[PDB]
RNA sequence: UUCACAGU
RNA sequence: UCUGUGAAA
């Protein structure tokens, strides 16, 4: 429960496809970094003046102590140098002053490039992680300051106008990973949100749609002067006639040539005098539109106003403000570019790179590729569907996807008893909507083996949430043994978490939402779908994987596990969920709720602890395997993760039996990442997108030089670039070569029952993100009330409520 | 709240 | 959480 598995080997499986991927090949020396610590004062500081005050601070004792050197910095309190500073362990204490600052800066340590050469080669078992982020503070020393840092990616101006004073840039994420046999720095675009560089009449003239501003020849009228005012306050605004900045905190109701301030003047007498009079004797400046309001800049009563006419929108600060949905477009049009589009993006960032020319970067005696590495791939063949009804019928997924025309589900439920719930207006959706609807519903489902053999034994208009629990507990009672209530939405609405919270919590009745547009106007497709989710939710098995084509780990029972943490922007949500049959097909959940913003699943044991009774209820046998799918944790938290849920695993299995320990195969899935895959052969591509086929490998080149990882694009990308899943083995007792553990988790991908397609992540993991967003769900009305608000009814325990 | 994918 | 695309020829 420590240190994660090496590679066992390299997959063989499936058919080679020619890969192209974002990651540009490092030439790293093998000399040592030495790592300082700065404790700068006062240090509450943003980190660009940090950067200021440390290059400053370089630049001024460069005689004394730097001299030739050029130290990197991470913004905070890391400096590293290529070769070593005059200094001790002792802090020495310096001053800067910036057109004053204490900088206290003392030895830390010295960072081995050669240890990380041996990483990447069979030289180390490990690889050091403070050698990775000494580098990643090289290669982003100089952009951090030449650029516009948004999270981890670094945005500039293109060359792209939004309207309302808005403008798309351009940025890129960066960021280095250690690969076999060389170093990888990893490189994909990105866009975004920003405000012009423009003058703030400019800006006036493009949020009140104004060609000329000579078109407002007079005031401003309320109306106007509101929309430019909540358009405006809070940006910051710089002056151009002497510089300073100013954050706008008001727009005055008065215009320049009215609105007056109390001048103090050199006898220390004050005098209120309009503010383009000051303007005019002070800075001899006749405001050529006086008749435009000021912008009230500073704070509160200290009646500091900028003239329009004076004042630029500065550079650099993202609209975090909603856009409108023209701006909203051209915004998708630059940020979901298809694969081939991207692809070129990357290569021509790349191909007209800083990096080789950055002058800290080459100080580290550091090089980087232009081009993109090549990668070979293998596409893993698909599993086939079985399907049931008389036919038996079994579906083949091209490119990730199948159908249900001419097949019946494996195991169809008869729906005799259900009822119709109708929250939306009568006159809006009518009784031959509900009636249309209801036997197109019938025909559909009698398709799919599910038959609705009769109509709704009720069917009810309402309105409001609370009408939900009252009506629910008199379908409980008047009908006996309903099986399913329909329940009709008018759009988002409270009624809809009130119908999960009744059904799921505190009756324990089956309810399928839809909404109110699709009960209107209706199409096969949907109305298929929509069965899927109701034949699980009632106990039914849609398909299964075909047994014959599972992967030998089925010979012996297992079960497994796929788990999540959602946490809010207010408590966190951990979801565990396990598989109870031999398909794997029907899932049973466990959800708590825990410590704000913890990732760690502190109640792991008695989760896991409960899915393996369940299991043995289910299959009358005890796992003699685990496979344990984790979503959602970085690699800065796998040594802890591991750590304590690994041992809550083992910690259920010994608490269970005296000598009952299974195998545990603990697995990470992140689809959170920037590795881009494209097609090098153009007849490759799939779609309009351009994306790599379902089934896309890749377990070398540009993943980890000795620990277990591996790419799987198990999904069809419809839109955009597609996000390959990142799966990483941080345990396995199991001793999986690669092809079986990536041929297992394909087929997994393939057994999501609320669509006929292959999708990015295993279910289980999936079922374990929408059991954590049910819960979610059942908290909208003390920690153990909200733990008794997220506890599923007894009927709801062995169901499968979160599809 | 038919669904998946993709952006933030 | 929202937003978008997709289930013509």
């Amino acid at each position: 429960a420590f240190k994660p598995p090496p590679r066992p080997d390299f997959g063989t499986s499936g058919r080679t496809i020619k890969l192209q991927a974002n990651f540009f090949e490092m030439d790293i020396p093998k000399i040592d970094i030495y790592h300082y610590e700065l404790d700068i004062k006062p240090e509450k500081c943003p980190r660009r003046v940090n950067r200021e005050i440390v290059e400053h601070m370089v630049q001024h004792f460069k005689t004394q102590i730097f001299g030739d050197r050029k130290p990197v910095f991470d913004g905070r309190k890391n400096l590293y140098t290529a070769m070593p500073l005059p200094i001790g362990r002792d802090k020495v204490e310096l001053e800067v002053t910036l057109p004053i600052f204490k900088v206290s800066i003392k030895w830390v340590s010295c960072v081995s490039l050669q240890a990380l050469h041996d990483a990447l080669s069979g030289r180390l078992p490990s690889v050091p992680f403070e050698t990775i982020q000494a580098l990643d503070v090289v290669m982003r020393h100089l952009p951090s300051m030449r650029y516009t840092p948004v999270g981890r990616s670094f945005f500039t101006a293109s060359e792209n106008p939004l309207g309302g004073g808005r403008e798309v840039w351009f940025g890129f994420h960066q960021s280095v990973r250690p690969s076999l046999w060389k170093m990888m720095l990893n490189i994909d675009v990105s866009a975004t949100a920003f405000y012009k560089a423009q003058p703030v009449i400019e800006f006036v003239c493009e949020v009140l749609d104004f060609k000329s501003i000579e078109e407002q020849q007079k005031p401003l009228t309320d109306s106007q002067r509101v929309k430019f005012t909540k358009e405006i306050k809070g940006l910051k605004v710089e002056i151009t006639h002497c510089k300073r900045k100013y954050r706008v905190c008001n727009v005055t109701r008065r215009p320049a040539s009215h609105q007056t301030f109390p001048l103090q003047q050199e006898s220390g007498q004050t005098v209120e005098c309009t503010v383009a009079q000051y303007f005019k004797d002070r800075h001899k400046l006749v405001l050529r539109y006086p008749h435009l309001p000021c912008l009230q800049v500073g704070q509160e009563q200290k009646h500091t106003y900028l003239p329009l006419e004076v004042c630029n929108i500065v550079a650099g600060q993202r609209c975090i403000k909603k856009l409108t949905d023209n701006q909203t477009s051209t915004m998708i049009r630059a940020t979901a570019r298809s694969a081939p589009d991207r692809q070129e993006e990357i290569s021509k960032l790349m191909r007209s790179a800083d990096f080789n020319t950055d002058p800290y970067v080459r100080e580290f005696g550091i090089m980087v590729k232009d081009e993109m590495t090549d990668v070979t791939g293998r596409v893993l063949q698909p599993p086939s569907i079985l399907y049931g009804g008389r036919n038996k019928a079994i579906a083949t997924p091209v490119q990730g996807v199948w159908d249900m025309r001419n097949k019946q589900f494996h195991t169809g439920i008869e729906i005799k008893v259900w009822a119709i719930a109708c929250f939306a207006p009568q006159r809006q959706c009518t009784e031959v909507h509900l009636k249309s609807f209801t036997e197109q519903l019938r025909k559909i489902s009698r398709d799919a083996g599910m038959p609705i053999q009769g109509q709704p034994c009720f069917c009810k208009y309402a309105q409001g949430a609370d009408s939900v629990e009252p009506m629910f507990r008199h379908l409980k009672n008047t009908y006996a043994g309903l099986q399913l209530v329909v329940v009709i939405l008018p759009g988002k609405t409270p009624v809809y978490a009130e119908v999960k919270r009744v059904g799921d919590t505190v009756l324990g009745m089956a309810t399928q939402c839809v909404q109110m547009k699709n009960v209107q106007r209706t199409t096969p497709q949907t109305l298929s779908n929509l069965c899927l989710k109701i034949n699980v939710k009632l106990g039914g098995v849609n398909n299964i994987l075909l047994p014959q084509g599972r992967p030998p780990v089925f010979q012996q029972p297992v079960i497994f596990l796929g788990a999540d943490v959602t946490h809010p922007p207010k408590p966190s949500i951990a979801a565990v969920v396990g598989s109870m049959d031999a398909h794997p097909n029907r899932y049973c959940a466990t959800v708590r709720v825990q410590q704000h913003r913890q990732e760690i699943i502190q109640d792991l044991a008695a989760m896991v602890r409960e899915l393996l009774i369940q299991f043995y209820k289910s299959t009358r046998f005890k796992p003699t395997r685990i496979i344990f799918y984790r979503a959602g944790v970085s690699e800065g938290q796998f040594q802890q993760v591991l750590h304590h849920e690994l041992l809550a695993i083992r910690e259920a299995c010994i608490k269970l039996e005296k000598d009952y320990q299974p195998g545990i195969t603990f697995i990470v899935v992140q689809k959170r990442h920037h590795t881009r895959l494209f097609c090098t052969d153009k007849n490759e591509r799939v779609g309009k997108s351009g994306n790599i086929p379902a089934g896309t490998t890749v377990d070398t080149k540009i993943t980890h030089p000795t620990e277990f990882d591996f790419y799987l694009c198990s999904h069809a990308g419809i839109q955009g670039t597609s996000r390959p899943s990142h799966y990483h083995v941080l345990w396995d007792d199991n001793r999986f070569s690669s092809d079986e553990l990536q041929i297992l988790t394909y087929q997994l991908c393939h057994t999501y029952v609320r669509c006929t397609r292959s999708v990015s992540i295993p279910a289980p993991a999936y079922y374990a993100h929408l059991v954590a967003f049910r819960a979610r769900y059942h908290l909208v009305d003390d920690h153990q009330a909200l733990a008794k608000a997220v506890q599923v009814h007894q009927d709801t325990l062995r169901t499968m409520y979160f599809a």
